[PDB]
């Protein structure tokens, strides 16, 4: 048995490699004298899927190193497509034909010619047969499988499939014998990451550049979700500070410093700022009780085995910063995975491009254990307008099934809408699908207003005395983003005229 | 091994908690459909049948569909759901 992971190359996924070893590759490592009776033909092909950056391509070559081929030829799918019809399929034919010579020449004792596809998922779209929608590339796959399971079948081969979209592949491409067996890779647990860190450090520890104040046990777990690929870049970044340390003139952690730089596959901390200008200004009880409620039912999820999915939307009148509150609710529990979906970046897209950004985000999210995702300004991406009813049916349809779509077993998430008007939604039947709602009343009163202004501190006691004298009495109904807007508009004034400008403008709010 | 035929279990995602008998009607539903599937099971000149589950917005409809289909013991079962047709 040659399958031990004390060999350094990869780690953390030990069970999955064990499995392929268990049922996939046992035939090829066993004394053949027995099986030569049984005539058991080997797996010709295998599939493994998972997130992109989790070190799958070093598995394949490692089994090639483990059980020696001449060498791998690795290819990328898009590296072969041609406008000219003949060329693309022919390339594949060359790849296979390299082996057939040895197989027929040297019979059935030949060594493996191994193949790897970096991503199939474009080429292996599931063709379907009818007069229309035959397909664009539906004829390359025929040549492929005809090589795999075809006439003059060969036992001289091994082929590795790779994808991040396992469901689009045709079911016959992967029927048993052509590729029988599938494995899932999922983003590694902290144990796998401490192994990986042991790996990439193993030279540094030996060369003793980094001798001190370095613990992988904490430094692994402080990140709950990363890809093993980024960590090597991280280690390279960790290597960069010692070289950026000698710009001034034997190694230090800069990891705690640099982790803020890195966009993860998972959570990001640097996207708040555009959404959070000012932080969370608590003007009164409703604000704090709301985000307290957020902190309340988040625990529901994290402590629930029977409700993986939960959902709310923060409704309220406009310009109350519901977006910001949702962002804070995300930021409050230090989740593994948080992400924004917003029209800001999906701008100027068709009804089926933004959908494919959205399915991308959630199926990206499904495979994390615990997550919080947020969608802002539902009305906008739904492309709602009152004059005419107009919207894209596609979007809400594909959205609400996701609100009713449970992720795979053992993974849980909550989802957050910021919709500012729900009458449409009640009419449009998204509101029965959401579990529950939050009214976010905008500030209704001056006694709360001046309090907030004291928290900001723009205005003096006299400037504030002005307000306190004139109106205690009105109930002003105002969204706060507008408040900030016009104080900044009055903050520029002749000081004597500063305040009553604010007041006069403020009395134009309506209702 | 998942086959071309019935998912051996794929049902768990549709039923996470499992159906609970809270009274008579739950029995009523799936016994009625059980006789119905007997009807298709042994008959001539009704090669197919068409049934529909009506109910209010959350009644656990999809779940009981999975239950009836499982206990029906068919060789071949597929569920087409918009989840997959997004
Ligand atoms: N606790 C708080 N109370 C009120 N406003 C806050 C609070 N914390 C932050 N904000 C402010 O909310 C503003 C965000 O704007 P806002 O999200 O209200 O526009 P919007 O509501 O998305 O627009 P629309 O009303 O069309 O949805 C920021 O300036 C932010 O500082
Ligand atoms: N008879 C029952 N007793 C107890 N729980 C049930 C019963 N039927 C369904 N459930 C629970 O309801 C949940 C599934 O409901 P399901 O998704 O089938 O509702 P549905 O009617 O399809 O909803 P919708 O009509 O909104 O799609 C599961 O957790 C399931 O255990
Ligand atoms: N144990 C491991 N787990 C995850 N990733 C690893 C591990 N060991 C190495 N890696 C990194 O995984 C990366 C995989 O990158 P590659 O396979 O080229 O892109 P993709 O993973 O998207 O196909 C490699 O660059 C490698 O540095």
């Amino acid at each position: 048995p040659d399958w031990n992971f004390e060999k350094m190359g990869i780690g953390g996924l030990d069970k999955e490699f064990s499995d392929i070893f268990r049922r996939a590759f046992a035939s090829r490592v066993f004394p053949p004298e027995i099986v030569e009776q049984m005539g058991c033909k080997h797996v010709k092909g295998i599939l493994l899927y998972g997130p992109p950056g989790c070190g799958k391509t070093l598995l394949a070559r490692q089994i090639g190193k483990m059980l020696n081929a001449r060498e791998p030829k690795v290819v990328n799918g898009p590296e072969i497509l041609n406008k000219y019809v003949g060329e693309s399929e022919a390339n594949i034919r060359k790849l296979f034909a390299d082996a057939e010579e040895e197989q027929r020449r040297l019979g059935a004792n030949s060594g493996l010619h191994i193949i790897i596809f970096d991503e199939i998922d474009a080429i292996c779209k599931q063709r379907g047969s009818m007069a229309g929608s035959t397909g664009v590339h539906d004829t390359v796959v025929n040549q492929l499988l005809s090589k795999i399971d075809g006439v003059e079948q060969l036992n001289n081969i091994l082929v590795i499939g790779m994808t991040n979209r396992p469901d689009l592949i045709d079911e016959a491409l992967l029927r048993p014998g052509r590729l029988e067996v599938k494995m899932e890779i999922g983003l590694p647990d902290e144990k796998g990451r401490l192994q990986i860190l042991h790996i990439h450090t193993a030279r540094m520890r030996g060369h003793q550049l980094l001798s001190a104040d370095v613990d992988i046990k904490e430094l692994a777990v402080e990140t709950k979700n990363f890809s093993g690929a980024e960590l090597e870049g991280l280690v390279r970044a960790a290597q960069s500070t010692a070289m950026n340390r000698h710009i001034i003139a034997r190694g230090d952690f800069l990891a705690s410093l640099e982790n803020d730089i890195k966009p993860a596959f998972g959570t990001n901390q640097e996207d708040y700022a555009s959404y959070i200008m000012n932080g969370i200004i608590k003007w009164g009880d409703p604000v704090t009780r709301v985000l307290d409620d957020g902190e309340l039912l988040v625990q529901q999820t994290k402590n629930s085995d029977r409700t993986p999915l939960v959902s709310v939307l923060l409704e309220g009148p406009p310009h109350s910063g519901k977006t910001a509150l949702a962002a804070k609710i995300a930021e409050e529990s230090n989740f593994p995975f948080i992400k924004i979906c917003s029209p800001d970046k999906m701008i100027g897209f068709s009804e089926t491009a933004k959908c494919q950004a959205m399915k991308k985000i959630f199926d990206d999210a499904y495979k994390s254990q615990l997550s919080c995702v947020v969608v802002d300004d539902i009305e906008r991406l739904l492309d709602y307008v009152p004059i005419g009813p107009r919207f894209s049916n596609l979007v809400l349809q594909a959205l609400l099934v996701l609100l009713k779509k449970a992720p795979p077993q053992g993974r849980k998430l909550l989802i957050i809408g910021t919709t500012s008007r729900k009458d449409v939604l009640q009419e449009m039947e998204m509101l029965n699908a959401f579990s529950t709602t939050i009214h976010v009343p905008n500030i209704a009163t001056g006694e709360q207003l001046l309090e907030a202004l004291e928290l900001l501190g723009n205005f003096k006691d006299k400037e504030r005395t002005t307000i306190a004298q004139q109106v205690k009495g009105k109930k002003v109904w105002i969204g706060i983003k507008k408040l900030l807007m016009l104080i900044e508009m009055s903050l520029q004034m002749d000081p004597e005229y500063r305040v009553r400008k604010f007041l006069a403008l403020l009395r134009e709010e309506g209702a």
